[PDB]
């Protein structure tokens, strides 16, 4: 069609990124995290149990409120990296930006405090392929293709660096296309190993002047609902030694006064390196010697047939501008504004 629409960002302390959701008649409004890392569209139900304190600080679905509500009832339960959720199958209207459609999604009945408690967010809209939908659900992004409405079958991804300041926005979502007010330079563009998941080959890692991770290729999932850039344990201890980085509970540090003194990491991703300095990857929250500092890159232990894989979440994204393309089956990168 001739249609761009464009989903406003919230940015939580550059680690959770969400915007806002209308489900049903009259529509029930839900935070929500637009995810390339996976493919279904849940938000926690009033059918779930308040014994789970997560249901108690969400905003919870009710479908006896919903005119335009279709019962379908099929159990799902979703496993990810961080947690797991259970729930059922409905049918309703869902709007997107000023786009309008009927998406069947989850309603979660059950919610385990970690690491939903931890969630500035109500659910999820997954913004990956229909090959990775739990119950063969067909995605939002796809129902919402088959309207004809949208100018390119493509999405694009802005997150800001800026959470603190007011008037400054968190970032933005494309539908349809990109925002050049929020890129600069081209686009590179990187084919996807296969249909089905948004993730690229890897030609390596360097820490500094040496590539000492990744030599032979490895893979890169680009996941706009991870909040750090992530590796296997193996990886990330050997690359933690290279920075001379801590290893705490579920974390990576560094002394405050050190972290400007580390090194660049460079990801070298189609014929193309892709540089974060230590200003990119750190999370200077002080200067003092007497301090510890949290690294915005951790292990996380994908399994197959996914993984083993590096996943680019928010901290990579920061930095560039991404298109998500659909038609041809492809991710392009650029300098983000
Ligand atoms: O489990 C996670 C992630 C989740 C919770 C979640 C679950 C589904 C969609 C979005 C966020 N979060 C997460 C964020 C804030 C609070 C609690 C969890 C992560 C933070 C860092 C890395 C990964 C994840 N992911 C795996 C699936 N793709 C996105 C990243
Ligand atoms: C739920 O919807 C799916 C469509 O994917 C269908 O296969 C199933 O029969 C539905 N179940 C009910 C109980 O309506």
């Amino acid at each position: 069609g001739n249609t761009t629409s464009s989903v406003i960002l919230t940015n939580y302390m550059d680690t959770q990124y969400y915007g806002e959701i209308g489900i049903g008649t009259p529509p029930q409004t839900f935070k929500v995290v637009f995810d390339t890392g996976s493919s279904n569209v849940w938000v926690p139900s009033s059918k779930c149990s308040r014994l789970y304190t997560a249901c108690v600080y969400h905003k919870l679905f009710d479908a006896s409120d919903s005119s335009s509500y279709k019962h379908n009832g099929t159990e799902l339960t979703l496993r990810y990296s961080t947690g797991t959720v259970s729930g059922f199958l409905s049918q309703d209207i869902i709007t997107v930006g000023g786009i309008t459609v009927t998406q069947m999604f989850g309603e979660v009945t059950e919610m385990p405090a970690l690491p939903f408690m931890l969630a500035e967010f109500d659910g999820v809209v997954g913004m990956g392929f229909i090959e990775q939908a739990i119950g063969r659900v067909t995605p939002i992004f796809d129902n919402i293709i088959s309207q004809g409405v949208l100018k390119e079958d493509v999405f694009s991804f802005y997150y800001n660096r800026d959470s603190e300041n007011s008037q400054s926005l968190g970032g933005q979502i494309v539908l349809g296309g990109s925002d050049p007010q929020h890129y600069e330079g081209n686009f590179h563009y990187i084919n996807l190993i296969k249909t089905g998941v948004w993730q690229i080959q890897m030609k390596g890692v360097s820490v500094g002047s040496s590539t000492l991770l990744c030599e032979d290729g490895c893979l890169a999932l680009v996941d706009t609902g991870a909040s750090y850039i992530s590796g296997s344990t193996s990886s990330i201890e050997k690359l933690m030694e290279a920075l001379g980085a801590k290893k705490r509970l579920f974390d990576y540090v560094v002394k405050c006064n050190e972290g400007p003194t580390l090194p660049d990491i460079s990801f070298h991703l189609g014929g193309k390196e892709y540089t974060l300095t230590s200003a990119d990857y750190v999370f200077q929250e002080s200067y003092s010697s007497k301090k510890l500092c949290t690294l915005a890159i951790h292990a996380m232990d994908i399994p197959p047939p996914t993984g083993p894989t590096w996943a680019l979440g928010a901290t990579f994204i920061r930095k560039f501008y991404t298109e998500f393309d659909r038609r041809n089956n492809r991710i392009g990168f650029a300098l983000a504004r």
